[PDB]
């Protein structure tokens, strides 16, 4: 793969059995490209890369007709009009901001029966204070509170939580994240207790 960022996206379309072939896709937090190659290898129609900061997108996908890279001050400006249209799957890997103030614009530019499927990073929905030494969430309550809290918000925009699952590879600082499945059109949107017990197991069975 062209980045190492390949395998955390590889592990969560496998793990939830998303497919990706003939979709339209937005990767929110493109940079270097591990989302955007993935998606293409697995057959994408489109990618619309969101460059929303430091990192270049390689050349190789740059040059791509499938992908339309775009270079935005934030991924919270997202809008359909911008993207060109409504997706079926939308990919998130933001750094140093909370996906509550991300989802209401990653929510508006998917399509009704897309799969919305953000990386929780709980080092970055904790509060100050409560992220541990070396600026990890060392405690798993902690790491369950953060990814209960973007499922939360999810559900106020209509999003229900259908799965969670551990990312393979650790984040910065060995800081674990957890990938949430979206949808807003769904016969198996998670209850209470049923995402209780799939963060229980997520955290628990790790990386």
């Amino acid at each position: 793969w062209v980045s190492r960022g390949a395998h955390k996206l590889v592990g969560a379309l496998e793990a939830f059995a998303i497919a990706v072939a003939g979709r339209r896709c937005l990767d929110a937090g493109a940079s270097t490209g591990g989302f955007t190659e993935v998606l293409l290898d697995r057959g994408a129609a489109h990618v619309v890369a969101a460059d929303v900061g430091y990192g270049q997108l390689a050349w190789s996908l740059r040059n791509d007709p499938r992908v339309v890279v775009l270079e935005r001050t934030n991924a919270r400006g997202l809008t359909p009009e911008a993207i060109g249209g409504r997706v079926d799957l939308v990919v998130a890997d933001l750094s140093f901001i909370s996906l509550a103030t991300v989802l209401p614009a990653l929510v508006g530019c998917a399509s009704r029966d897309a799969d919305i499927v953000p990386l929780v990073k709980p080092q970055f929905e904790v509060g100050k204070g409560q992220v541990g030494p070396g600026g990890v969430v060392h405690d798993p309550q902690l790491r369950a509170r953060s990814v209960l809290a973007v499922a939360r918000r999810a559900q106020e925009l209509g999003w229900h939580s259908v799965g969670v699952k551990a990312s393979p590879l650790p984040g910065p600082s060995g800081n674990v994240e957890y990938f949430l499945w979206l949808r807003t059109q769904t016969d198996r949107a998670l209850s209470a207790k049923g995402l209780e017990d799939a963060v229980h197991r997520a955290i628990s069975e790790g990386p």
